[PDB]
């Protein structure tokens, strides 16, 4: 559980033109545009924690890190560079492993998706601050994709060299 | 620096099954393509030197043969290419090298469009990545890592050649 300082947060809203009041106990997902990892999206989940156990405002609100990845239909989403999310949510940071993938987070890459379009492997940068057991669960997720892509690459190449026959045949 | 024994006539027959005739030497070294293996059906990447003879240059009863930590090349010159398996006949507890010197030709991610190598490379299995270190994880994943980016960079190159293509046939109806 971190700081959350929610005047930020609703500037944050409002400039996405998002006129909802976040609320205590609401999910966000969050797409990090760049970071101190690189410029390439990343993803991360959290929980507002805006009153206690007796329903009384806090005076310091707070937030915690949700520990499932965001996903494309996550309901309330916020995409901004991390400097600029971290106005509201203090010290947030990448989620564990490939968690930070979001939709990607368990290697389902689909041809034509714009989350498996923009997908992009982790950097030098953030694989020198992993665990052993993150690098292996991310080694493992990026694996997955390159098998599709991998086989994406083999159907493209199949269907280029039929396109390129049924060009020369109609010319 | 760990010795491995050698049974030079099963290599020699590995080698005659190849239509290649010629007698393994002392020091040569030999690029090893493990076409299949525990870690799965893809090919993989080792090196090996032969020890045939002691430091006075005597033949040894118990031929040897060590790791070279180097990864295979296109170029490499002395090259067999099998099952590790039958390989094992002659190299006795063969195994992958460390990290992403297992991908030989691909080991520091140079991903080119149309070469064979890269065409047949495919990435560390689960059986792999659990029996590897920090290091090694950290060494793969980075390989890994500048693979992808040069195939993401060609899948966006094919979506536009297909675009074009497309095109160029509706035009012709």
């Amino acid at each position: 559980e971190y700081e959350l300082d929610v005047e930020a947060l609703v500037v944050i809203l409002r400039d996405r033109n998002i006129p909802r009041n976040p609320l205590h106990g609401e999910v966000i997902g969050l797409r990090l545009t760049e970071g101190w990892w690189g410029q390439i999206e990343r993803f991360q989940m959290v929980r507002l924690i805006l009153q206690n156990d007796d329903n009384e405002p806090l005076q310091r609100p707070r937030y915690e890190v949700i520990q499932r990845a965001v996903n494309p239909h996550t309901m309330f989403m916020i995409s901004g560079p991390l400097a600029e999310l971290q106005l509201a949510f203090q010290d947030l940071d990448l989620p564990e492993g490939p968690l930070r993938f979001g939709p990607l987070a368990n290697g389902h890459y689909v041809q034509g998706d714009p989350y498996s379009s923009s997908y992009r492997p982790v950097t030098m940068a953030e694989t020198a601050q992993m665990t052993r057991d993150e690098l292996e669960d991310v080694l493992n997720t990026q694996s997955e994709i390159e098998i599709q892509m991998i086989n994406l690459l083999e159907l493209y190449e199949v269907e280029t060299r039929a396109l390129r026959r049924q060009l020369a045949e109609r010319s």
